[PDB]
């Protein structure tokens, strides 16, 4: 029973918890399936809970985070209106998943108040951030990274902080968040360079020559370094070291050559 | 500074808290103006907090409720997507207002879990309820009422419970939510009978079912009188919110007097009234519609009526056996 076996079971359990929840509140098969197809979004709560030593607590925080992350993904589907999904379903299941997550997270938190503290603290940075992102599109790496710091880093940073708040004492909360913010930007770049083929896209700027390949490599190496430092803070999440390498190397080896 | 002046001030203070909070998140002026226009959504929290004795707590709860009610209104605008407002602003301001409401309410709650408990308890009823409302359009009053009890009654009942949970001591939790649920249905009928023309709404719409013939006017009156009675009962429960009695009457009577007649017509209030009397030895009954002239002689009401053809009828009844309709023609003749 290695780390891959824990990750795979966590991912399956998060998926089942989300799909049961979407189904019982009236989600159509198409909306249930859409939800089941959010692979990395169902998997990333396992990474965020790597510092949680009680295996029962860890599975309960992981699936609570999966409900809210999926909820925020459906809200994001609702603002783009481009899935061909029923907007009533999208909106109603979005609210249902989010309210369940609030309840599951508040019942695991040392201090239930800490859930609403973390969600309010940078709500304006996150929500005002997403508005500015979709208004003025990026024209160089500086602007791309600034925007990806909100809908990517601040977005996962919050779930990092929530995993530390509900994962039992001792967790180095600042390092969990630091990990989430660095990892989020690696996978946001990945998504950008995948979702070009599938206007402020890093892929487009790379291909037009507004952004240079070596700069993207340097950012990825900076984010790798930031993620490795965060998981070496005491106590430490050594399990995340191969994870940081896997997602970073994948952008360098498989995705960068598609745009250069 | 009586109850009408407190109620205006509370809406204006909720409006200020909500519009500032929308502007600070990067909501455009149009979206700020949209939330400012939600007058009843902004006032309703004043009704829900009427039982709160400490006025600094009252104003805090009231504005925190306004934040989440408006947020959920933005979510609704985002699912219909017909406002012309930017979808990204609606979603991001929706989330932001909601997260600020959770923080403010959790700061005032007796229990740290009470807010998320109330929001979770009937989340499936509310969320699955709204899905089925748009999935399967109501074709009669029973169906209209069952749909309306989720996105109206359950919707506001939750803010009722949160007002009680966040409103310190002397809150009859069950009665506050009872009032919210009955009042929400009164308000939801008013919206349907209004938004028929304001929004051009047809499928599942109560005004359409009334005009179509699918729902009878008298059944609508009875439901309004039931919701009035339910709301009056809730605000009479000790320690009482007597300030809410004229508010219940105002909204119910407005549906009865102003909106109903636009969908019923000549006389949509049930059966045509009659006058019973004896005349030349026979039992007689005439419809108010056939009564020509009507006048008073002591306690007696004397009158003529169209008997069919050119023939004119004659009668006199005691004022004790006169229908209100005949006595009204007395006053207006």
């Amino acid at each position: 029973v290695d780390d891959d076996d824990k990750m795979l079971a966590a991912e399956a359990a998060n998926r089942d918890h989300v799909t049961r929840c979407v189904a019982q509140t009236g989600g159509s098969p198409d909306l249930v399936a859409h939800t089941a197809a959010l692979r990395l979004y169902l998997r990333v709560p396992h990474f965020l809970t790597e510092w949680t030593t009680d295996p029962d607590r860890r599975a309960a925080v992981s699936r609570a985070l999966a409900l809210d992350i999926v909820s925020m993904k459906l809200l994001d589907d609702l603002m783009d209106d481009d899935t061909g999904l029923d907007r009533v379903e999208l909106a109603c299941v979005c609210l249902r998943l989010h309210l369940r997550a609030l309840h599951e997270l508040e019942s695991l938190a040392r201090d239930p108040k800490a859930v609403t503290d973390i969600l309010e603290q940078d709500a304006v940075h996150l929500c005002g951030g997403q508005i500015r992102t979709k208004r003025s599109r990026a024209t160089n790496l500086r602007e791309w990274r600034a925007h990806a710091s909100t809908y990517g880093s601040t977005f996962l940073g919050r779930y990092g902080a929530l995993a530390a708040a509900c994962g039992g004492e001792g967790q180095p909360a600042d390092s969990v968040r630091e990990f989430a913010e660095a990892f989020a930007m690696t996978i946001t770049m990945a998504d950008d360079l995948t979702d070009y083929d599938r206007d402020g896209n890093l892929a487009h700027l790379m291909r037009t020559g507004a952004v240079a390949g070596q700069d993207v490599v340097d950012l990825l190496e900076e984010l790798r370094g930031r993620a490795l430092a965060a998981v070496a803070a005491p106590p430490g999440a050594p399990g995340l070291v191969p994870v940081v390498h896997l997602y970073t190397d994948d952008v360098l080896v498989r995705l960068l050559p598609r745009h250069l």
